[PDB]
DNA sequence: GCGGC
DNA sequence: GCCGCAACGCA
């Protein structure tokens, strides 16, 4: 029986805009339906600002022993330790998220799948690819959206559909559902090849190695977040920046608008009221 | 934000 | 009151 009590409702987590815990709480109730599909079955990494975006935050992955018993969870082994993650898959789970002041929710591109037998959750294959397009110092949007279309076209050549999401920060994330789910290892190799093929077509506009030295006036097409041990901001997640911006799904037509900007939480709310989930095809097989 | 100390 | 609360890929 899922219950969550909001405390400090009027406490401001975004000093610049007066955005409160209750605002955040309402936002996540507002997006639950369209957001859940994309984080369902996935280990939820939280980044938390209990005292607002002008105060120290922390990453949290392990689930606290005192977190509500009804939260679904699963365990991931990694290079030097085990970790039990929460899995958010209900509106109440996003209520907890908001009460926790977990402004940001991050997930990998794979989901847990049950063991043949009786339900032990283990990491499954990548169900989608993500690309992170990071604009170097002084990089035009004409450069950013041109690169995003180029990635789209490459992926289309191999039968894949691509959905753009402004990261709410500086980035631009592109997601592709896989009709043939593959290992995170394979997905990474595939993504790397795409990033690299693109680099070769427009070396002055695109780079595929992260090294900050080759990162000025160029778009860095980051392919590495398809690694199974990496994580990416969830679609619809708030960002812990001075403004309550969101990893907002966009249309390709919107990318054609030179007046493309990062959206705030409330703009996202009305867009949903207008168009529902642009990312509806992304996780059509979600739990 | 919240429990362990 | 104080403190922790992640751990990639190679920096």
């Amino acid at each position: 029986e899922q219950r969550v009590t909001l405390t400090n409702a009027d406490k401001v987590l975004y000093p610049a805009t007066g955005t409160t815990k209750s605002d955040i709480f309402d936002y996540y109730a507002g997006v639950a339906e369209v957001m859940l599909g994309h984080i369902a079955g996935r280990p939820a990494t939280r980044k938390r600002w209990p005292n607002g975006v002008d105060q120290p935050a922390f990453f949290e992955k392990q689930l606290a022993l005192s977190a509500p018993p009804w939260l679904s969870r699963a365990t991931v082994a990694h290079r030097s330790g085990t970790t039990t993650y929460p899995i958010i898959d209900s509106a109440t789970g996003l209520a907890w998220i908001a009460q926790q002041a977990a402004l940001e929710v991050h997930v990998p591109q794979w989901r847990f799948v049950a063991e043949p037998g009786s339900g032990e959750l283990n990491p499954g294959p990548a169900t989608r690819l993500v690309f992170d397009l990071d604009p170097g110092e002084g990089v035009m949007m004409a450069q950013l959206a041109e690169v995003a279309r180029a990635v789209r076209d490459l992926l289309a050549d191999i039968g894949l559909v691509t959905f753009p999401v402004t990261s709410g920060s500086k980035g631009l994330h592109l997601y592709t559902p896989l009709d043939e789910p593959v290992s995170s290892r394979g997905a990474t190799v595939l993504a790397k090849r795409v990033a690299q093929r693109l680099e070769q077509a427009m070396p002055a506009l695109v780079t595929s190695t992260m090294t900050k030295s080759l990162r000025a006036g160029k778009v860095f097409v980051d392919w590495s977040q398809n690694s199974g041990s990496k994580t990416t901001i969830a679609p619809y997640s708030l960002r812990g920046r001075t403004h309550p911006t969101v990893a907002a799904p966009r249309t390709w037509a919107e990318l054609d608008d030179p007046a493309l900007r990062q959206l705030s939480y409330d703009e996202v709310l009305t867009r949903i009221a207008r168009d529902g989930d642009l990312l509806e095809r992304l996780d059509a097989d979600a739990p």
